[PDB]
């Protein structure tokens, strides 16, 4: 269609299936493997990503061009990054992919929302879906094209690290939550095939639904574990999410480090292949996990010839390697020149990266737009962040017994008032993981406002609010405080390091709150990313609200403990009693809760 160099491909006007042939044709076997090849930011160079035909890169968690570093410096990034891979012969855009799993969140002032399990608490997908859009521009205000989310993991055990990335125990409400990827992606149009990539335009991301599959079904929650369960559990509970993601056109899967009944998913081509692919008709590409496919071996790492040839014939289709790119390439080269990986095999990989490319507007619009930087932690996304926190939250108790005087909404003007905990005035904690670094951190490690903040900004100006992290007995008792809001609970965590098998909460928490509520009335704020003993925090307060993870707006919190709205949260979980009933899920035989799945305590707004 018309100047005498015309390249097909690079025509913006002919459709994507024309435009993936046409540049499928004209590949290399390096270029091939190249688009299959996805490195950490960490170990790009532009020669690195010229030489190797690189197809994508990612920021790990943690992984930023500098601590602080505004808009602009990683957009610089990754436009720098472009810029080689769009100087190779075929000038193939990469793609560029982070975890957005709660806003931006590796990202300086990003705007960072509630954890899943707090969403799961608002039962209001509209909400997710606003929450999907919202970061989708502070994701692009980053020059980023691509986030690692949503998980819909069905977490089936708390003892699991990441239990709070988990909308639900119950499948259906995780289900219900897939609407955060039409808000990420944009709206498919009316007469969209199920399993089609979707991308709408250079104002949203391609997103992914992880991990594929039966990732929350592990052995005591141990992650990474081993998921044991017959098919149509495996069917009933972990894939349905799967299938609503399909629907709405999720660009891209990730495969989970578990296994089923002992087989890594991985290495699994009858679920990847057989099911993902040939039944659900996924038609984008298929991601591993960080050294996913190393990890298929044990030890790790110690058979990288087995790991590439049952990665890439079990049916994935990029390979986040992520930094020994040399040796994943001259592997699989090695393995197509050998016969042991058809050159179809390699074909359907990459159709399948550039279909979800081209889809998404990358050959269009491959670099970033610098007037998209002033959408990183806007207001008005932080307002929506605010709302969700609100949202989340579960109240559990409101008075000690039927007849006293429910503590809450407390009066926002009082002559003196008692703010105190680990967890009052601690924006990294009130984040938890997958907050600047993956692990999370503690203290004012991005912008936000915490507990003690957003209490001070509520109150009237007549209020004197004090601070004390861990007070005795008797500072409480001597202090004419009218009441108390204490805030405790879980230090941030992910993956492995967050499994545990006793989930009672850090030290001093309990005897903070029981030094508080012995001397005044008190309100207790649980901060946490799933249920943990809480028999004797109860026991102690006359209101315990669960507020989960909920991000940098910890004005969400007090919106609903000084009535400007009213608390409307039901758990996404079961609380149990004890550790030793787990796993306990709701439909469950033996099925004892301390506080089943959808309780949640109202009020009325004042
Ligand atoms: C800094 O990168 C590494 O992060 C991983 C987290 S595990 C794996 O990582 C993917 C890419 O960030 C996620 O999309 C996925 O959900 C995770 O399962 C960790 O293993 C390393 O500690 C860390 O260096
Ligand atoms: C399939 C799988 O991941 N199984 C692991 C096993 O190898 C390991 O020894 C055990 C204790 O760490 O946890 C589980
Ligand atoms: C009371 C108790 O034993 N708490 C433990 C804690 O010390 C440990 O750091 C964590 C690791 O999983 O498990 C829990
Ligand atoms: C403390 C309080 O006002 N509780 C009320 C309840 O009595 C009423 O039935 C409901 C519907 O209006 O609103 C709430």
């Amino acid at each position: 269609h018309h100047a005498a160099d015309y390249v097909l491909y690079k025509d913006a006007t002919k459709p994507v299936e024309d435009r993936v042939a046409d540049l499928l044709g004209r590949m290399t076997l390096a270029e091939k493997i190249g688009q299959m090849t996805q490195i950490e930011r960490l170990v790009a160079t532009p020669d690195v990503l010229r030489d190797n035909f690189i197809g994508s890169l990612l920021s790990g968690g943690g992984s930023v061009p500098r601590k602080g570093a505004t808009a602009k410096e990683w957009q610089d990034m990754v436009d720098g990054f472009q810029k080689a891979c769009m100087s190779t012969r075929l000038g193939i855009p990469m793609i560029y992919g982070i975890d957005a799993v709660h806003g931006q969140n590796n990202v300086y002032g990003a705007t960072i929302f509630p954890h899943n399990v707090g969403l799961g608490a608002t039962r209001d997908p509209y909400l997710v879906k606003r929450i999907g859009e919202a970061t989708a521009l502070e994701v692009r205000a980053t020059g980023i094209q691509y986030a690692f989310a949503p998980c819909i993991a069905v977490c089936r055990d708390p003892r699991w690290g990441r239990c709070y990335e988990s909308y639900s125990e119950d499948r259906r409400i995780v289900q219900s939550m897939t609407e955060l990827i039409p808000g990420l992606q944009g709206d498919v149009p009316k007469d969209f095939t199920s399993g089609m990539p979707f991308v709408a335009g250079k104002n949203k991301v391609a997103a992914c639904a992880k991990h594929f599959v039966g990732d929350g079904g592990t052995v005591d929650g141990i992650n990474e574990n081993n998921t044991i369960i017959n098919r149509e559990g495996l069917m009933n509970i972990h894939m349905p999410a799967y299938k609503n993601a399909m629907d709405k056109g999720v660009s891209t899967v990730m495969i989970s480090y578990s296994s089923w009944n002992g087989v890594k998913m991985h290495a699994n081509q009858d679920l990847v292949t057989g099911y993902l692919k040939d039944t659900l008709k996924f038609k984008g590409f298929v991601i591993s996990d960080w050294e996913g496919i190393d990890r298929i071996t044990t030890p790790a790492g110690s058979d990288y010839s087995y790991s590439v040839k049952a990665s890439i014939l079990a049916g994935l289709d990029m390979i986040m390697v992520p930094n020994k790119y040399q040796q994943f390439i001259s592997i699989l080269t090695g393995h197509v020149n050998g016969g042991v990986i058809p050159m179809s095999r390699i074909d359907d990989a990459v159709t399948r990266i550039l279909r979800v490319k081209f889809t998404m507007g990358l050959f269009e619009n491959p670099y970033a737009d610098p007037a998209m930087a002033e959408q990183l932690g806007k207001q008005e996304h932080r307002d929506l962040a605010r709302e969700a926190a609100r949202k989340s939250l579960v109240l559990l108790k409101n008075g000690k017994t039927s007849t006293d005087a429910p503590l809450l909404p407390l009066p926002k003007k009082a002559p003196k008032i008692l703010v105190a905990g680990s967890h009052a005035d601690n924006l990294g904690y009130q984040c938890g993981g997958w907050t600047i670094e993956a692990q999370g951190d503690t203290g004012r490690t991005t912008v936000g406002t915490t507990i003690l903040e957003a209490v001070k900004a509520a109150v009237d100006p007549s209020t004197v609010v004090v601070f004390a992290e861990n007070p005795d007995a008797e500072f409480v008792k001597s202090g004419g405080f009218s009441y108390a809001i204490v805030a405790v609970g879980e230090h941030p965590y992910t993956e492995t390091k967050g499994d545990n098998l006793n989930l009672t909460i850090p030290e001093p928490g309990l005897s903070t709150v029981q030094a508080v509520c012995g001397g005044v009335r008190c309100a207790t704020v649980l901060i946490s990313g799933r249920p943990v003993v809480v028999q004797p925090l109860l026991a102690a307060s006359d209101a315990l609200v669960a507020a989960w993870l909920p991000g940098s707006e910890g004005q969400g919190v007090t919106d609903a403990l000084f009535g400007d709205f009213g608390f409307t949260g039901r758990l996404p979980r079961t609380w149990f009693k004890s550790v030793d009933q787990l796993p306990m899920n709701v439909g469950d035989a033996h099925y004892d809760p301390l506080f089943r799945l959808g309780y949640g305590l109202t009020t009325n707004a004042t």
